[PDB]
């Protein structure tokens, strides 16, 4: 009859949800004092200030779901006024990213040849035959050696904050894989896809649009937290687990406490979920301690009203093969008008990832002054701030590299194995928000049964 779930970052929050709304009593432990994991906005100095995540794409209809579920739908706020443009630095200067095949072809974003280059993904050759190939080997074979460097790299440095020659193309980017499989070249298969969808309802259809909760990503918790109240502990760290069934030692209030329960979900980090798992199987275990993250810190820059200009577009990225010490920065403030109050000026700078996981390790001083130096250098940006705050993740973001599904389908394997035993979490199926909430639901549904 019972679950616990442990863990209480979006994923675990989103399975005992889905888990109580149908009539099954979960209990949910969290070892930090406060819910959300790495989701957590701030209010400070007249700023909503993001912890990690900043937005989620309006296109999971899972996501949609649960904010009906949570009387939410009316909270959720649309990407800003302009700032519908990217920007990448590359040769020299930020280069705006063009949105339309047309726009592609006339910018300056990749030389001349270059450019040629991507409209020849037609004649893309086959993918590599039962090779888990590389996201950077993937650029290669289609878009040519620039297209891959800088805009293939940025796309992925915006999302795992990884290494493009370490990340599985199949892990990374299913879909990709999956035209690419059907279509061979992807230029043709969204051609044909679009031949199809012109040829012949309920419900409103989602914009795709970049998307957060009028008073940030905190909303989405604070309505998690309100709606499990009592079945969510804080504070209850679980060290222990074995068979009986299954049995949780906890730790909250300074003493040992133990829990009975039917089945257990997981829902920690790997590094944390295999420490728990090492006991019952110290092959699975392993596996799930295999799993990579790279470090990241994010430095907030606050600007009085006045003292710069609005920075145009959602934010940039840059390349690692520019040797700079930033991975790029949000534009907070442009994107999302209400975070910031009077005219303020917010930028969120990115720095670590795969490739300098090192500078993570700095103090929140040196991290700062790093960020003023590259926002100079690359933006152009000159202003002392007048609002500071640095937040760092060394625990950083999942890395899904070469071997990852392999190394989940035997993870897959060993947990069943173990009856009443699941995971979920960022580390396995989906880094993203809209992944962790959509898997959240689909096992929450596959445990009534
Ligand atoms: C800076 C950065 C920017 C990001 N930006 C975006 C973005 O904008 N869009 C997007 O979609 N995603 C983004 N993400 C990724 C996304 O936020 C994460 O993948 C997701 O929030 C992770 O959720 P989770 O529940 O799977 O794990 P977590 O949030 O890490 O939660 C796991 C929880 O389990 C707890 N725990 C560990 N051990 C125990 C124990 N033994 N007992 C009890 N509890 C335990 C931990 O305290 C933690 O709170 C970003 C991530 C980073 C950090
Ligand atoms: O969403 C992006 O791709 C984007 C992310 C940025 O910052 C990050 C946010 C999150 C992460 C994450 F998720 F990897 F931690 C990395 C970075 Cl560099 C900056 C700029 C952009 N952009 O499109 O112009």
């Amino acid at each position: 009859m019972n679950v616990a779930v442990v863990g209480g970052g979006i994923s675990g929050l989103a399975v005992a949800h889905h888990l109580r709304s149908r009539g099954t009593d979960a209990v949910l432990l969290e070892s930090s004092a406060r819910l959300g994991g790495a989701v957590g906005t701030h209010a400070l100095a007249g700023y909503l200030v993001e912890q990690g995540p900043n937005s989620f794409l309006d296109r999971e209809p899972a996501t949609r779901a649960l904010a009906a579920a949570l009387n939410l739908e009316g909270r959720i706020r649309a990407a800003d006024p302009a700032a519908k443009r990217r920007y990448v630095y590359t040769r020299g200067r930020l280069r705006s990213v063009p949105a339309s095949p047309p726009a592609f072809l006339a910018s300056d974003i990749l030389p001349l040849g270059a450019r040629l280059r991507v409209a020849g993904e037609l004649f893309s050759r086959r993918a590599p035959e039962g090779v888990d190939e590389s996201l950077a080997a993937f650029g290669r074979r289609h878009l040519g050696h620039r297209a891959t460097q800088v805009l293939l790299d940025a796309v992925q440095t915006g999302i795992y904050a990884g290494d493009v020659e370490q990340l599985s193309v199949a892990a990374t980017f299913p879909m990709l894989v999956k035209m690419e499989r059907e279509h061979r070249s992807l230029i043709l298969g969204a051609i044909r896809a679009q031949k199809a969808q012109r040829q012949a309802g309920t419900a409103p259809k989602l914009s795709g649009a970049l998307s957060t909760f009028d008073g940030g990503l905190q909303v989405l918790i604070d309505a998690l937290a309100a709606s499990l109240g009592d079945a969510a502990h804080v504070g209850a760290r679980v060290e222990g687990l074995a068979r009986e069934g299954w049995r949780l030692i906890i730790e909250e209030h300074g003493r040992r406490a133990e829990l009975s329960v039917a089945q257990v979900v997981l829902a920690a980090p790997a590094h944390a979920t295999a420490k728990l798992l090492r006991p019952l199987d110290d092959a699975l275990a392993a596996l799930v301690a295999g799993i990579a993250y790279a470090p990241i810190a994010v430095v907030h820059l606050g600007f009085d009203a006045g003292t710069l200009p609005a920075p145009d577009g959602f934010g940039f990225l840059v390349p690692a093969e520019e040797q700079r010490r930033m991975l790029g920065a949000i534009h907070a403030s442009t994107t999302f008008p209400f975070r910031a109050e009077g005219g303020r000026v917010l930028y969120s700078c990115m720095v670590g990832g795969a490739r300098q996981p090192g500078l993570v390790e700095q103090d929140e001083d040196a991290l700062a002054a790093l960020a003023r130096e590259e926002l100079k250098a690359l933006a152009g940006v000159t202003a002392r701030p007048s609002f500071t705050r640095v937040f760092r993740w060394p625990l950083g973001i999942p890395q899904y590299n070469l071997g990852h599904l392999e190394r989940v389908a035997a993870i897959d394997a060993a947990l069943q194995r173990l009856p009443g035993l699941h995971l979920i979490g960022n580390a396995y199926k989906g880094v993203g928000l809209n992944d962790c909430i959509r898997n959240a639901a689909q096992l929450a549904d596959a445990l009534v049964a």
